[PDB]
């Protein structure tokens, strides 16, 4: 049986400040990547995420607090969505779940290696079901898959009760091959079969079109260096390792390019790969 993630997508200030007007086309962008990987077979489910809702917050006082301590960060979001949320699924706007961009450098208790908070297992609580992510350029799409997996009440791929199961996107800190581990595809599909994933059953009615081209056809190697690294940085100056502009200074995440990235004429990254466009 299909199941329907019915998404609202929120952008703080601070994204609306830093995108522009290209904010809601790159919202869509990364939410699309995250829904590709959602398609991947080896989640062993059918899962697709789409937008009902999206919300940009260009007045502060009009949004939650976003902070620094991201679990705080998340409560707030969390008690703030509840009034945009009509209360029947046969709204058309009412969603399944909902998730914040910022910008904000997040942080746990321990550091601020921290990218993206969410409670586990609660993605048909409309009072609890809900991510916040630190945009730190595309790869943010994975962050926004990882944190949607825990809100499916899948584990890090390292605990215990992955061990006789089980690189992957839960992974605690990607094979694009095989994204989902076996014990992911268990653990979401235990969940729906439990009887948990009720909201999820009816089709959307006018969804927001996601974007159907690759990531980096809408974004070049400069742009996603901007993204990451700010506006003043450029592309460094193939595929498998993004080097920014920080004597010659250079820097990265070590992420891949994005797919479909140029690497040349009649070229583009496919999979931390330069390939040809037309394929043989
Ligand atoms: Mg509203
Ligand atoms: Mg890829
Ligand atoms: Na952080
Ligand atoms: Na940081
Ligand atoms: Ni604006
Ligand atoms: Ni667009
Ligand atoms: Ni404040
Ligand atoms: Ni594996
Ligand atoms: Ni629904
Ligand atoms: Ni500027
Ligand atoms: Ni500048
Ligand atoms: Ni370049
Ligand atoms: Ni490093
Ligand atoms: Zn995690």
């Amino acid at each position: 049986s299909h199941r329907y993630v019915e998404t609202m997508l929120v952008a703080d200030q601070s994204m609306a400040e830093f995108h522009g007007s290209g904010l809601k086309h790159y919202l869509l962008t990364l939410f699309s990547v995250a829904a590709r990987l959602y398609k991947h077979p080896s989640i062993r489910n059918s899962v697709s995420l789409v937008v009902v809702k999206i919300l940009v917050i260009h007045d502060e006082q009009k949004g939650p607090e976003v902070t620094s301590n991201a679990a705080l960060t998340l409560r707030n979001f969390c008690n703030w969505q509840k009034q945009h949320n009509p209360p029947s699924d046969r709204d058309a706007e009412h969603y399944d779940t909902a998730i914040l961009f910022t910008r904000q450098d997040l942080c746990g208790s321990q550091t601020c290696d921290t990218l993206g908070m969410a409670d586990v297992g609660t993605v048909c609580d409309p009072s609890r079901s809900c991510s916040v992510i630190e945009d730190d350029g595309l790869q943010a799409a994975f962050t926004t898959a990882h944190e949607l997996g825990h809100v499916f009440n899948m584990p890090h791929d390292d605990a215990k009760q992955c061990a006789s199961l089980n690189s992957h996107m839960m992974a605690s800190m990607l094979d694009h091959s095989q994204p989902w581990s076996p014990c992911s595809a268990y653990m979401i599909t235990s969940f729906l079969d439990n009887g948990h994933g009720e909201c999820l059953m009816d089709k959307p009615q006018n969804p927001i079109q996601l974007p159907g081209d690759l990531p980096g056809t809408s974004y070049d190697a400069n742009r996603q260096c901007q993204f990451t690294f700010g506006e003043d940085s450029k592309h460094c100056p193939t595929c498998s390792t993004l080097w920014c502009t920080g004597v010659l200074v250079c820097q990265t995440k070590h992420f891949p390019w994005a797919d479909g990235t140029s690497c040349g004429e009649g070229k583009w990254c496919i999979n931390g790969k330069c390939v040809n466009k037309l394929v043989p």
